[PDB]
């Protein structure tokens, strides 16, 4: 619908369980994004010029942890605020998106392998409730994040 209260602990369990193990899960999410779109591992500094996705690299970990965690933040928003609150990093965000070659049409691609992701971390908990709750926050944060982007570009 767009975040009960059950929805909103869902994401907050889940995530807790995501970052449990940090190397593993965020291994996981890039190889989904390279599966889906081949293409992408040009535009991830870490990535490039590598075959496989590194297993053990702290740059790869940190980034693929924040973003997963900005998706968390914002469904806790949305469900205690009715909204996703634009602030500085979220303006900084779309200006570094934008330096990057980020467009609009790259963002269904993150959406499916976050989704994909939570289903292998979760396992015999996963239910509809927890795919569409993760689904709601991310396209959330995603519109407040390509409004940031075409002001710039
Ligand atoms: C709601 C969705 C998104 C979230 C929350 C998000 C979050 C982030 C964060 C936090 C960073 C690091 C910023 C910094 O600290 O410099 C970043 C960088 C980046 N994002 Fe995203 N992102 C999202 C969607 C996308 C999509 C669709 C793409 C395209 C495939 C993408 C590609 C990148 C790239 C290429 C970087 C550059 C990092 C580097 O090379 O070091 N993002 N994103």
């Amino acid at each position: 619908g767009a975040l009960t209260e059950s929805q909103a602990a869902l994401v907050k369990s889940s995530w807790e369980e995501f970052n449990a193990n940090i190397p593993k899960h965020t291994h996981r999410f890039f190889i989904l994004v390279l599966e889906i779109a081949p293409a992408a591992k040009d535009l991830f500094s870490f990535l490039k010029g590598t075959s496989e996705v590194p297993q053990n690299n702290p740059e790869l970990q940190a980034h693929a942890g924040k973003v997963f965690k900005l998706v968390y933040e914002a469904a806790i928003q949305l469900e205690v605020t009715g909204v996703v609150v634009t602030d500085a990093t979220l303006k900084n965000l779309g200006s570094v998106h934008v330096s990057k070659g980020v467009a609009d049409a790259h963002f269904p691609v993150v959406k499916e392998a976050i989704l994909k992701t939570i289903k292998e971390v979760v396992g015999a908990k996963w239910s509809e409730e927890l795919n569409s709750a993760w689904t709601i926050a991310y396209d959330e944060l995603a519109i407040v994040i390509k409004k940031e982007m075409d002001d710039a570009a």
